[PDB]
């Protein structure tokens, strides 16, 4: 359980993998709330603000649109791009991390980001 008391916003389009880290970040104690569609994500963040989102960048405008208006929210993308140009340019917006599917090293990430 040492997930307690977070909150994770996942946007993944794939149903299976989209269940699969709900049932990762669930059973670890954080709350989830989930998201098939980046569109809709972003109008969800006109709500709230989770302690870490995690997004597939194939997603930057969802980013983009969130860092331009001055959010700090956590941001964890997790794509198997092979893109360098996009993953820089997700760099650039801020991402606490660029990681590579289909997935580990995703627990490294989210403990050295949440906490």
């Amino acid at each position: 359980q040492p997930l307690v008391g977070k909150q994770i916003l996942i946007v993944e389009d794939e149903q299976v993998f989209r269940s699969l880290l709900d049932s990762w970040f669930s059973s670890l104690g954080a709350t989830t709330v989930l998201a098939a569609d980046g569109v809709d994500a972003l109008e969800l963040l006109g709500g709230f603000t989770p302690d870490l989102m995690i997004c597939d960048i194939a997603g930057l405008k969802l980013l983009e649109h969130i860092r331009n208006r001055g959010d700090q929210t956590p941001v964890l993308v997790i794509s198997a791009t092979e893109n360098m140009a996009d993953i820089a340019k997700a760099l650039r917006l801020g991402v606490e991390d660029v990681l590579l599917k289909p997935v580990n090293r995703l627990r490294e990430m989210v403990f050295a980001c949440l906490y």
